[PDB]
């Protein structure tokens, strides 16, 4: 069983973590498109198009599904790229929309979707829920999280900081907090520690991540069965490679 | 008169076309901006070459009369290879630069610090230059945030001050001189300024070098109104943006 997985750069090493937790594939074929990251602050045509040619990588890899750990072109391409593939694509917004309908019973709770510009413009969490039932939705854009995080920038003032800066307009107090963009589990507990000590909580909001939705879901499809795993990228490999290390840590 | 090309990695180079429009200096621009693939500054030499050997398969059908590579990433690490598969005449933000620093800054020992991307950082573009004129005290420091920031409108407040705190905390030389060193440098010049002369009782400012000016200045000495914006990704985004940088 020969996988693909696609990412914009290295953020997609969040969901590869998952992946390989989850002895499920023998192979694993993960490119990131490293020249060209972030997808986020990038317009809708732009991200399709990017999607597609991204198919034609995997070409000749003869895989048997690819996985878009991307939530940005999980959210702007799937069905575009769904429309021209052979073989079968998941993304990582679908799967969480059902770890959510396990896990978050009341479909009044204020959940909180957090991700990138692209991805919350474009509302497909949004939407999703809302197909599901779920009446209490807010979403954010934190964009500044995807360059602090990537330059390992994950706890002091600069990043409480900016965590200050994109949660202080917030009118409710979420009791769910997607993590919808592959960077985000790197600050989950700083997330889930900014909501308990200022707005004095006792326990924290429940994070959801989309590596372990998509992985719940993967299993409910494929039978049980440590996978080979090459990296690929559109720059330099090994600069993307010799990260994989601290994001599977 | 000169029909040019500008070129950058995206809306960062509006400062560098601001001020060629603020001097009148050509009757007709034609701007590119890879919006579809910035940013450069956080990517490799093989990559950003690639990619400024394609920016200028984008100008061939517009019979431009020069290429500014407004974009000092750019500059630093593909304005040679640009120049080798080019029939016209090309140039860059880092060159001019150091003719302006030539001009302004005598004393061959004032301390000079250049800010820029990681890859213009890496390349050591600007201190290679500026020690072939004579310069005996160059620091460098990449401010890959300063980036993000800036193109999300942070131009003020807790978080880019606490960002400037970041990179510049750890600084041992008070600058005389500061490069800005990539296009949207200019857009916090003030708060840069602000800076160093809060935390060091300066009684006046560094001198910041701006990328655009420098270029004027230099395109004056050489060659003593229409523009059209194209991008790789929206166009209308890039236009909005132009509108918001160029005010
Ligand atoms: C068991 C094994 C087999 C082959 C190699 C191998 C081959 N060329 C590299 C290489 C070259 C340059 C820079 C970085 C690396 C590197 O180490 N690449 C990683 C791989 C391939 N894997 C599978 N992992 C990983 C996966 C999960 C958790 C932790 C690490 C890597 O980090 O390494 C490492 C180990
Ligand atoms: N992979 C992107 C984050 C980085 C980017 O913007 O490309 C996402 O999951 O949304
Ligand atoms: N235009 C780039 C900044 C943005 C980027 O990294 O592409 C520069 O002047 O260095």
């Amino acid at each position: 069983m020969k996988i693909g997985v696609f990412d914009s750069g290295v953020g997609g090493f969040s969901v590869l973590k998952s992946l390989l937790k989850a002895r499920l594939f023998d192979e694993i074929i993960y490119y990131g498109d490293s020249a060209r990251v972030p997808y986020g602050t990038k317009d809708p045509t732009t991200i399709k198009q990017f999607g597609l040619e991204a198919l034609d990588f995997f070409k000749p890899h003869e895989i048997e599904l690819l996985i878009v750990a991307c939530n940005t072109a999980s959210a702007l391409a799937l069905e575009e790229m769904q429309k021209y593939s052979k073989i079968p694509i998941v993304g990582v917004i679908e799967p969480s929309i059902l770890a959510i309908k396990r896990q978050v019973e009341d479909k009044n709770a204020p959940i909180l979707v957090l991700g990138t510009k692209a991805t919350i413009q474009s509302n497909a969490y949004d939407n999703a829920l809302k197909q599901q039932g779920y009446l209490n939705i807010s979403h954010l854009a934190t964009s500044l999280f995807v360059p602090l995080i990537e330059e390992s920038i994950l706890e002091g003032e600069l990043l409480e900081t900016c965590m200050h800066y994109y949660f202080t307009p917030l009118e409710i107090l979420p009791e769910v907090i997607i993590l919808g963009c592959t960077h985000f589990p790197l600050i989950a507990q700083k997330i889930e520690g900014y909501f308990m000590g200022h707005f004095a909580l006792p326990t924290p909001p429940l994070l959801i991540h989309s590596g372990d939705a998509i992985v719940e879901y993967l299993q409910q499809k494929y039978a049980l069965k440590f996978p080979k795993v090459e990296f690929h990228a559109s720059g330099d490999v090994i600069w993307l490679e010799r990260q994989a290390k601290e994001w599977l840590k």
